[PDB]
């Protein structure tokens, strides 16, 4: 009459050997109300995923609970069956026919154990059940040496009628005390593919965010482990995690992976399915989900979707399911205990969209920001890709992947994944087209392939809040020796002298002005400053916050400004300053004043910053207005405008590089010296044309004539009065 | 008492012979609930199609499951029984009266069997039950010389006197070893009209997409046939694929063709049906059919109008159904398993409703996209609709069928489908009111019946976002041997130069602008381009892209941005920028500026276009963005001002083809001498209404005479000023 529903999975305590594969511990009411004999095999449902993991089962001693079950530590590893998922119980399958091979895997390790084997098989097959997939063994221990090593099971030769029945558990028959089917020991086999079982995500599979991770790792174990501390402190652990950033990065990885590896409680809901018309029955199944939460001292609850399931009151009052559920989750949540041991962790796509409630100093205090991923983040994920299927499919060098990944910029872990898969169906495709069926292997993966998905993937994740722009090196840019001692040393003040400046009082004038011509000075030089300095930096547009929305761009600007100040002491800068700057010449709308007011106010409104220096870089000096045009704030100026003779040598040299220059025998300085009126953007079009004339002439050539240089270079104008020098140096002696 | 609702098809395993016709296993509980003996006939409901499958009935072995059933894939094949359609249980009809014929009638063949019948009738005869639409057996082994062929017992002289019952069955009376009535084998008919029975879709329905259907084809295969590689190769292979297109194109066709194309289950959805009042009804609905699905290995799942089940989360949040069924079905998409054999089918109308976290790459990054059909295409669907039916209902010639085609530009399938449709029943009217209900025969169709069905269908709406201008080829278009010059350059360097730009880095400019009068070289040259360059052509019109919705243009600028991209690289060419260009004059709508500032980002913006062509028309280079032409972009100008000599004298050769140059006497140089002020579009406009002033004197005319061209020269105006051309000719020297 019980009638039960679901069935939590819990640990096997005291130890021991007991069963260790065939526990389960159900009450007996629960076998009797399903007339299946006791002494016979048991289910998994686990909600789909046929198979149902056909285990034997046992009884309880009317000590365990019906709402919670025990399926063995070794078969839930093996399974990846996290530590407290939903479970039902159907009829059991039928006796297997037989079991052919049974070999040892040596997870792990480089196996060569001879002496240190002391007949596993004996204690492999000494026990009931050992399903095939695999069975994870604790060394205990073995003559001298200690130390632990795991086995695997999964290659065999058995077939089974049932398609279905994926799991195919197979019987034991061994003879010995304290001669198998062709011995047992046959190579150093993982898992194998054929059957291709869920593959559990390690600590080795996650990363490149090594900075965010350790710190998430450390503040979800330090509270798991010893609470002790955090109680006779008195000021109470933080019980909940906050998780947001650009859709992709997979978050849910991070705690997939923390839930995999520890044995501790967990459970993981979908959202508002759970949430239905009615009211009082999703309370009382939100209470009663709570209960199974706490009633075990160790458990960890992960949230789906928070900001769906916790719509912001202010924002929108849609109707059906509103605040009153955030504030009776909030009183809830604010009183499991002074010590506690549960903590929950919070993942949302958007920040904004979050109640402002929930995310409190009191409860969220700490926040994980997990942003678009960087260069070295990309390196990070090609290369654990690359280790995951091996060389054995393939070989690349490691040119190609740092080529392929300097080519990414905005790329993200989704993105990388759908390159690789694109490649992969495409090489699969052109060698069926082609080849006519030849063996895959042979194939393999080559370097077009990656280049055509390149072409063809089209990623739906172009507009970014946040830009990474690629970083160079300081052999691609030519500047100029006193602009780049001026550049390192406002970049090693505010990084190297902020511990002097306390006694000092000066701290930094954290004032930066750049004006000059747009043909160069804009961009090169922030992404060299970036490169030289190993700081994180973000990179913004100025139309890029400008939204159609009145006070978008005010939210945009606060959020950044946000971000700045959590990314670490750092430099910001803006691309081009001139389109909120303008607001009596260029009139605008009142948006360009407000958030003129606010990065007033941010940057010197009775507030003071000595981690973050704002730089700005602008087309025209007049455009400013006078509010920022006043001492204390932007007092340095940089000319940043004509440069002198090594700067164009050194950038002529970086585009002459494909070209040869021993065989055009110029001295590669009349050039600069007829050039050196012109500007960065120009000078790099008329190389370009410069080549094409070299090209259209008789297709493919590598060598570039003179006279193709001396008809290009009166095919464009110089396009440069020298109005605008005399306006340049009538805005610097002002100064 | 667990009273069953609705019933599944499931193949027959094993093969073999065992029944074949007749298997129906059914668990004994639900044979005692129909009170009717179990060694008698039973019925199909199959949701309508009367007659209800009345087939004999007979027990399972408790293994296979209530829910499914099985009943044999020549009945399937016969009923167009897709597997996994509803089913229904329902009382035996009356026993079969009598058979009469039971004649074979081989398609897909040219009979003349003879030698290898040996007594066909046995086998056929020799089966309980035998249902008269037609009985389909597999060769198995027939002496020597393999092969396969197929019956169809689709003609018979039976009637049965319940009009109810579309399928009369009869049953078998022989004799042999190993009496009926006038012999089995009989003529070579085909499928008879008379019962009109359903007929299974095949490949060859479909055409005019080969490139198109053999690549869903192959994405729908691989996936499923041989998921071995995939599981090797451990990539997570795509689980769906994405059906996108106008309306009418004929999508539900294609799935229908790829669902009853293979023996694999499928399930079929009717829209908004499962939708239901209870909020968990829903939910419980779709994983319900996920599990059912998932736990067969072999399924297909389809998707019908998205758009409605999925709205878009940002633009309607009425409640109720929203975004939670989304992030349901995505969460029981993310992990079902590892390996899988099931794919999933997604069809919509408008992808713009779709939302836009639904179209992301990480697993849903193919796409499938159908457009409107070109003039091969419709061709050879008008060929194949009229081969369904063969030349024994109509006859027509293939110039009849090419110039139909050539009349249709922008018409779809369905509109195809609808002018047949029409043509047939104006010639069943035509000759009824003609001829006092004479035979069909004798009228047979026409091709003035087809025009006057294309007259008379008056199409609605024939907008679409890929225009299909009408071919023109190189003799059609008069222009300068400069422009060709150019163009020819043009054409060439991206496709047989893309290798030299990488090697060398210089890449493309990628930008090309025409500016010049709006007469001629602005449309005609965009449509010599569609033909000449042999690559795909894309012409969007200003004053299309405009409309009274704010944000629809934006949408759909981006739509057809992302579908060139993805489609080919190719050069794009837009039409008219009067429309959007004059944003800093007559204080423009925000819109303008977005679109500006979005066009700005996505051409040369933090990423490049190394295959597609940036294409620009422009009447006014005045009104164009100040922050739009900048050195190293969009540098390419092409004068392509007022036609010269030669060209005016092309345009009045190829619009003079009409009448006689001969009897005229004209020289077809003295007039375009003296018409030389006017462009193409005003040259084509008078020599309109020359001709039209030569015909309104005598009705029809071979030549037209000096007096009406002069006259019609005088008559209008030559609408050009020195101070135009002396503009245009300053603003190029800029260039
Ligand atoms: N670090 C990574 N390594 C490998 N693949 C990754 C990584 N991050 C993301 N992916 C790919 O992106 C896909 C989607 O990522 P995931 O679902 O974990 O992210 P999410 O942001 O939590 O999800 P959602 O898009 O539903 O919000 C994964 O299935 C995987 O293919
Ligand atoms: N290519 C074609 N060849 C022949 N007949 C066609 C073709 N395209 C459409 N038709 C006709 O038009 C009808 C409409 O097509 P159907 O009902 O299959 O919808 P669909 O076009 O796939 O759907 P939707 O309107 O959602 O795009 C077809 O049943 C058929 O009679």
């Amino acid at each position: 009459f019980k009638l039960p529903a679901e069935f939590i999975t819990r640990p096997h305590p005291s130890k021991d050997h007991g069963k260790e594969t065939c526990t389960a511990y159900i009450h007996p009411n629960v076998l009797s109300s399903l007339e299946i004999n006791p002494g016979s095999f048991c289910t998994v449902g686990k909600i789909g995923e046929n198979g149902i993991l056909v285990i034997a089962r046992a009884g309880d001693e009317e000590v365990h609970p019906v709402n919670v079950i025990t399926l063995s530590t070794t078969i839930r590893s093996v399974g990846n069956l996290i530590l407290g998922d939903r479970l039902e119980l159907k009829k059991a399958q039928v006796q297997p026919p037989y079991a052919t091979k049974v070999t040892v895997g040596s997870l792990q390790g480089y196996n060569i154990l001879e002496c240190m084997e002391e007949k596993v098989i004996q204690k492999l097959l000494d026990d009931s059940g050992v399903i095939m997939p695999g069975m994870i063994f604790q060394n205990l221990k073995t003559k001298a040496g200690d130390e632990s090593i795991d086995v695997v099971i999964t290659d065999a030769s058995d077939d089974s009628l049932p398609d279905v029945s994926q799991l195919d558990l197979n019987m034991d028959d061994m003879y010995g005390g304290l001669g198998s089917t062709h011995i047992t020991f046959s190579k150093e086999t993982q898992a194998n593919r054929k059957y291709n079982l869920p593959e559990p995500l390690s600590y080795a599979a996650v990363g490149g965010l090594d900075k965010e991770i350790e710190s998430l790792k450390s503040a979800i174990e330090i509270p798991l482990h010893q609470p002790t501390l955090f109680s006779s402190f008195g000021v109470s652990p933080p019980r909940g995690i906050l998780l947001h950033g650009p859709p992709g990065t997979g978050k849910t990885m991070l705690l997939r992976v923390v839930a995999n590896t520890s044995n501790a409680h967990v459970l993981t809901i979908n959202g508002p399915s759970i949430v239905s018309k009615y009211l009082g029955e999703t309370e009382a199944a939100l209470r009663d989900i709570f209960n199974e939460a706490r009633k075990y001292q160790p458990s960890i609850i992960f949230i789906d979707e928070i900001d769906s399931i916790a719509p912001n009151r202010a924002n929108d009052d849609s109707g059906e399911v509103e605040s009153r559920v955030v504030a009776t989750l909030l009183t809830l949540m604010d009183g499991m205990g002074a010590a506690g041991k549960v903590v929950v962790i919070a993942a949302t796509n958007r920040p904004n969209s979050v109640d402002p409630a929930l995310r409190r100093p009191g409860r969220f205090d700490q926040e994980v920001e997990i942003g678009i991923p960087d260069v070295d983040a990309r390196f990070d994920i090609l290369t654990k890709q690359f280790s995951r299927m091996s060389s054995d499919r393939h070989v690349l060098d490691s040119e190609a992947i740092k080529y392929i990944a300097s080519k990414t910029h905005g790329y993200v872990g989704a993105d990388l994944t759908a390159l690789c898969r694109e490649s992969v169906m495409k090489t699969i495709q052109r060698g069926l087209g082609t080849d006519a069926n030849i063996d895959k292997f042979s194939l393999k993966v080559t370097l077009k392939d990656v280049e055509s998905a390149m072409v063809d993937i089209r990623p739906s994740a172009m507009r970014e809040i946040f830009l990474e722009m690629p970083k160079v090196y300081w052999s691609d840019i030519g500047g100029q020796e006193e602009l780049k001692t001026k550049m390192k040393e406002m970049i090693q003040l505010p990084l190297e002298a902020s511990e002097t400046f306390a006694r000092l009082g000066i701290s930094a004038p954290k004032g930066v002005l750049l004006y000059g011509p747009p043909g160069c000075s804009k961009t090169l030089t922030a992404k060299a400053l970036a490169t030289e300095s190993g700081i994180n930096f973000l990179a913004v547009k100025g139309p890029e916050i400008f939204n159609k929305y009145v006070g978008e761009s005010e939210r945009a600007i606060r959020e950044i400004f946000r971000k700045a100040r959590s990314a670490a002491p750092s430099i910001i800068f803006f691309d081009e300053i001139d389109a909120l700057s303008p607001d009596r010449d260029g009139s605008s709308t009142s948006a360009a004043n407000h958030v003129l007011t606010s990065l007033l106010n941010e940057i010197d409104g009775v507030e003071e910053l000595k981690g973050v220096v704002i730089v700005a870089a602008t087309n025209r000096p007049d455009e400013i207005d006078a509010a920022l045009l006043r001492p204390g704030r932007l007092d340095r100026h940089i000319y940043v405008g004509p440069p002198d003779v090594n700067a164009r040598l050194e950038i002529l040299k970086k585009c002459t590089k494909k070209f040869n220059t021993e065989e055009s025998g110029v001295d590669l300085h009349e050039l600069a010296d007829r050039t050196e009126g012109y500007s960065g953007a120009e000078v790099v079009l008329l190389c370009q044309e410069a080549g094409l004339a070299a090209i259209m002439e008789d297709l493919d050539v590598a060598k570039v004539e003179l006279r193709h240089f001396e008809k290009a270079f009166k095919g464009i104008a110089r396009g440069i009065t020298p109005e605008m020098l005399s306006y340049y140096e009538e805005f610097a002696l002002r100064s």
